């Protein structure tokens, strides 16, 4: 199997492998998507997929300052715009849909409020916020408060109505966002889940609110159109899990069920060491991937972090992995998938331009001539 050549997952037709990994990018006052954002994807419809920037369901599930959310009737709009744009130079495209949980401020949540969590144990991270008078983090992330089952039902409805949304804004389906120590993640892991109800303890109360959650946004755009990301290791915004593989594995065999589209692995630490690992073990990746397998799983196994293109070709052509999503060369290369087949030179990311700011670093790195 090429890198180059199309590939399916679920009711997604991809001209090719080269999947755009999910990036923040902090350029959307007001939750909504403007034209610089439209003209950023549409540089990069070539990726047989975009995944976009994290998306959030609700503005509880916003943890930094000018993200795009699927929230407010003008963010609807703004996005079919960008969708629209993709489709018309020939991309396939679907929102990242996220909830941060205990990964913000108040500042940034409804009411002042606490950011919401499965367990109140605040996190060691920062959130970008923008100051009141000029301009651009950082802030500690705020306490949060421990949801209630009742709690639990209103964020699946925002799952509900997020999905929703990204179908009636032109996305091809969604990616739920299951990873980098965000809200399903921290019902997942040990460090963020001290629950004593049906959500907490056991493997399989942990992954409770996880499935829930994919059965919600399953249900209301279908199964063939929802895919998930996850991050079994990752340390990602304070987290810890000092025994990933059986509930990864569980994980997995569950989703195995449930006939969707894509499941996009971050493999190690999220933009650190592949080989990354917290507890005693390390994770298996191979025996990861047999546990979806084995249980009846034909998403496309979409695999991300550290990849270059020699790696890439290699992974796609061994079957190791379906189809391959870089992150930061896509911040830096909007023709990535003709530099990738041509094997040309690559711009080199430039950092301090990967969050906020305007078209510096977002819009005007170059593609190739013809
Ligand atoms: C600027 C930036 C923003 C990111 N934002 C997201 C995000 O919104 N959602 C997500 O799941 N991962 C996010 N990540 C992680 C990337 O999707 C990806 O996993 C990471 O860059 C490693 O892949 P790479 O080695 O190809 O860069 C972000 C990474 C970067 C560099």
């Amino acid at each position: 199997t090429s890198l180059f050549e199309p590939a399916q997952a679920g009711d997604i037709a991809l001209a090719n492998r080269i999947v755009m990994a999910p990036l923040t990018r902090n350029r959307s006052p007001g939750a909504i998507p403007n034209n610089l954002n439209a003209t950023y994807y549409e540089q990069r419809a070539t990726a047989g997929l975009i995944v976009t920037e994290g998306t959030p369901i609700s503005q509880q599930g916003q943890g930094y300052a000018d993200v795009p959310g699927l929230y407010k009737r003008e963010a609807i709009e703004g996005w079919k715009k960008i969708t629209d744009g993709v489709h018309s130079a020939g991309g396939k495209i679907v929102a990242q849909i996220w909830h941060v949980g205990r990964i913000s401020h108040t500042s940034l949540q409804p009411h002042g409020g606490q950011p919401v969590a499965p367990s109140a144990i605040t996190a060691k991270s920062k959130t970008y916020i923008i100051n009141d008078d000029g301009t651009g983090a950082f802030a500690e992330t705020s306490e949060p408060r421990a949801l209630t089952i009742d709690d639990i039902g209103l964020i699946l409805e925002d799952y509900r109505s997020g999905a929703r949304a990204a179908l009636e804004a032109g996305f091809d389906g969604v990616e739920i966002h299951a990873a980098n120590g965000y809200l399903i993640e921290q019902f997942l892991k040990s460090s963020t889940n001290q629950r004593t109800d049906d959500y907490g303890g056991s493997i399989e109360n942990r992954a409770r609110f996880l499935l829930e959650v994919v059965d919600a946004v399953a249900e209301e755009i279908g199964a063939g159109r929802t895919g998930i990301r996850l991050s079994p290791v990752t340390p990602a915004n304070d987290i810890f899990e000092a025994d990933p593989q059986p509930l990864y594995n569980y994980v997995v065999e569950q989703l195995g069920k449930r006939n969707l589209a894509f499941i996009h692995v971050v493999e190690g630490a999220t933009g650190g060491p592949r080989d990354f690992k917290q507890g005693d073990k390390p994770f298996d990746y191979a025996s990861f991937k047999a546990a979806y397998r084995n249980a009846g799983g034909k998403g496309l196994w979409i695999a991300n972090n550290g990849y270059d293109r020699q790696s890439a070709i290699e992974a796609v052509e061994s079957g190791k992995v379906d189809a391959v999503a870089f992150g930061k060369a896509f911040i830096a290369n909007p023709d990535l998938v003709r530099r990738l087949k041509n094997d040309a030179p690559l711009n080199a990311p430039n950092q301090p331009t990967f969050y906020g700011g305007g078209a510096e670093g977002y819009t005007d790195y170059p593609a190739l001539a013809q």
